[PDB]
């Protein structure tokens, strides 16, 4: 009786020995997860700005080239 | 002529595909927003129901000293 | 004994002293939750209005090349 | 006019750039500053837990020394 209540003891400070193990390794898990999933959404929307800004100097060269093409239609 | 009429097509080409790019940005706002929320949370839940299971073992663990303490407290009592 | 008196005093302590420290811990979560949305959106919406002043200039450098087209048609239209 | 026109142009595409290059630092001093915010949060998380854990480990120490003294009297008397 006594020592099945050291028995109970034994088990209880295994599970709370296990549960701060646990807690500790999820931390660790948890901020490389977070990282990932930031660093994705972030670099999604750098290539996205980075497409932008290609299409505007895109649409500012096809307007330079209009622009000589109205300077032969003069011509 | 010919040149003016393609760079005028470039161009519609260029206009088009310029206005969905910003569509796609805007558009994915509350998309972004909806997840990170959902992402914090089962984060967050996960934590606390792991603290409350620490918590219980803690509070079973001061149970069970007690109930040895019942037992040394009674057989003292015997003695005396 | 003086003494089993002063470890049931430590006892009632470190147990008090434990009901804290979890309550601390949740109390801090769910105040952390509101922090990350308060974050989230004020990060998000002075991204929001930077896109939206390109998009704006962006139209606006349009225009003007519209406008310069327009004085070299009426040069044409000659 | 069209010479003003080309100013105009030229004022509005040095305002994208400067616009495009803020966006970008902005989205970098964001990033560290999440995660700055982030790792304050997990790390004060894990000091809590590091304090409860030693609590405990307290808890036990003087759970010992009760029942440590109950040997003694069981033992006296």
């Amino acid at each position: 009786s006594v020592s099945n209540t050291q028995n109970k003891l034994n088990e209880l400070l295994d599970a709370i020995r296990q549960e701060f193990l646990q807690v500790s390794q999820e931390a660790n898990t948890y901020r490389l997860q977070n990282q990932k999933d930031y660093d994705f959404k972030m670099n999604q929307q750098l290539a996205e700005m980075q497409q932008i800004r290609n299409t505007v100097y895109e649409l500012e060269l096809t307007h330079r080239k209009m622009k000589d093409a109205y300077e032969e239609e003069i011509k």
